[PDB]
């Protein structure tokens, strides 16, 4: 697997082996983040596996990943949901296309990404991959938004940044409607 | 180090080496929980190191541990406070003496404990043992309770149980 490197403007310049890429001095590269809701309108919260190189053991939003060469941001979402969670989804909606973030993890691994955010509905049961996800929970968004406000340090920094974006947050809110 | 095996009543009946004691089938044993506050009244919340056998990388209250045979609960707390956080404290005070719980962690490791709960104030600076703590946060009890109330799954199950016990939350709300 690789990542797509980008420059100052978000323009691709090439690719880089995923592992090799994410270090204490990660260069800019393409990524996605997705927030997934069940028919009931509940938000799927997940917990990164202890084996993840960056932010292991950390609670976060439904699924994050890296688009590969040839792939569309949305295909990546569909792929990753399947690989990490075994789940089928409705077409991802773009809810924060300009999100970009740089951050260091507890052991000093750096993420540095152009990371558009999406939301979608799950259309199948979960088949959790425990090489990627160690725990999960179906919640009401409002509870999750209340948790992030009370103790933001208990969750991934990107989960918090995206959730407090007013425009992304309202899109999240629209997905809490029950859909049959 | 060891844990103290307890029968139906909390009577010690023997010991086990500590690592060997926590499994998918952990037997009932003795433990403590402890909530540490600083002079300003902030609660210290910690994150267990990824190497802990049970609940690695999980957010929980300040210090937790296993008294040895013939060791006072109060001494165990003081001992583990020195050991995991290099911190000196005021005499630990009881906040939930009859708490007991069994639970299972995401990898299937179980804690099964008689675990009386205490509180104290630190009298010196932290000096972290990264064998035990991987992260930590000084914060206001009320926000922590808000988070516990909103997203309990983001915290250790015994922390959640303790802070949702009416009497315990009362006494925790007094150290500030
Ligand atoms: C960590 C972010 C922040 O969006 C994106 C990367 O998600 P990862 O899950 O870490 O990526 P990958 O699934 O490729 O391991
Ligand atoms: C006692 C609980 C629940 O409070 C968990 C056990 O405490 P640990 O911290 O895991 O024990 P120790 O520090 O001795 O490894
Ligand atoms: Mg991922
Ligand atoms: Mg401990
Ligand atoms: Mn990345
Ligand atoms: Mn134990």
């Amino acid at each position: 697997e690789h990542v797509i490197l980008l420059n100052a403007q978000g323009v691709p310049t090439g690719t880089l082996e995923k592992y090799a890429a994410h270090t204490a001095d990660t260069r800019l590269h393409l990524a996605f983040s997705s927030w997934l809701f069940n028919a009931k309108g509940q938000l799927l919260v997940t917990r990164r596996a202890l084996s993840k190189k960056a932010w292991p053991g950390v609670w976060t939003n439904s699924v994050c990943g890296h688009p590969q060469l040839g792939e569309s941001n949305e295909d990546a979402v569909i792929r990753r949901c399947r690989y990490e969670l075994g789940v089928e989804i409705t077409p991802p909606e773009s809810i924060y296309p300009d999100f970009r973030y740089r951050a260091t993890d507890p052991s000093g691994i750096v993420e540095n990404e152009v990371c558009p955010v999406f939301a979608a509905r799950t259309t199948s049961a979960l088949q959790i991959n425990d090489d990627e996800v160690m725990d999960y929970q179906w919640c009401d968004l409002a509870d999750v938004l209340h948790g992030i406000d009370a103790t933001p340090w208990a969750f991934s920094p990107w989960m918090v940044m995206q959730a407090t974006n007013r425009e992304a947050r309202k899109r999240l809110s629209a997905f809490t409607q029950l859909k049959l």
